[PDB]
């Protein structure tokens, strides 16, 4: 039994491919101690029993809207044994934003470029391998609605879902880089649930949760204006590679 998560921008065809590859086996209910809905769905591959995960759909992973909860508490607290990242091949550049901050989770991520079949009208020229390349993962082209790439998908799904370990690694210069460290080296005997690198980042960037749970563990207080300027660090060097995917596996 495989537990997969659908993650994904706003709009960028999650559900779509949910509903593709679980058709008629899927309910709806709640996530708990809120109203947003949870869709869930399975379907049956070479025998595999697939379990599937609809997150809501998010630009970032922070930790103020009830999506972006939502999403992040599955990822880091739930059972997916691997996330599939739903990107929209048209406009990549916010999927492959998103896609970063989950890389740094350090969890199996297979990157779907999906809307595929319009993408392939523009005349654009998506490089697989170039993908691959810069981001580490697998890369399969789909579409939910030719059916273009749904096949190669599970195929990826069971042949991923049977290793044992996955690492994205930014250098956000020298100041962060440094930070991280200090962070990671304080926390060296703490028992987290994620490693200390994403840990300390979103320590770093004020996050509501990360920031607080550090505190509590012992972290020194940051400035108001600390907490912005590394988020804002952070959030820029992520930007600055995507440009560089872009340019890379992109072509008119
Ligand atoms: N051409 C094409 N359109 C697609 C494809 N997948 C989704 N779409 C279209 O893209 C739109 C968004 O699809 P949807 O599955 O609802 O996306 P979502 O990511 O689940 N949205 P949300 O974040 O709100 O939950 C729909 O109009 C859908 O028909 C695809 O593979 N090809
Ligand atoms: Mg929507
Ligand atoms: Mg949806």
């Amino acid at each position: 039994m495989v537990k997969v998560a659908l993650a994904g921008c706003p709009n960028v065809g999650k559900t779509s491919l949910f509903n593709a590859l679980t058709g008629t086996k899927q309910y709806v209910a709640n996530w708990p101690g809120v109203t947003v809905e949870k869709k869930e769905g399975v379907f049956t591959y070479k025998g595999y029993t697939i379990n599937l995960i609809d997150l809501p759909g998010t630009y970032s992973l922070g930790y103020s809207s009830i999506d972006e909860k939502i999403a992040r508490d599955y990822l880091l607290k739930g059972d997916a044994d691997l996330v599939i990242l739903v990107a929209d091949s048209v406009n990549p550049e916010q999927s492959l934003y998103l896609l970063l901050e989950i890389l740094e989770m350090e969890k199996k991520v297979i990157l779907a470029m999906t809307a595929i079949d319009e993408a392939k009208k523009t005349g654009m020229k998506i490089d697989r391998y170039e993908l691959q390349k810069h981001l580490g993962i697998p890369v399969v082209f789909t579409s939910s609605v030719t059916g273009e790439g749904l096949e190669e998908l599970k195929e990826k799904i069971v042949e991923y879902a049977q290793k044992n370990t996955i690492r994205m690694i930014l250098d956000y210069g020298e100041k962060v880089e440094s930070e991280i460290k200090k962070v990671e080296n304080f926390l060296r005997d703490k028992k987290l649930r994620i490693n200390p690198r994403y840990f300390a980042l979103k320590y770093l960037s004020g996050d509501p949760e990360f920031y607080s749970e550090g505190v509590k563990l012992g972290l020194p207080e940051l400035s108001e204006e600390e907490r912005i300027g590394y988020r804002l660090l952070i959030a820029k060097r992520k930007r600055e590679y995507v440009e560089n995917v872009v340019k890379e596996a992109f072509a008119d």
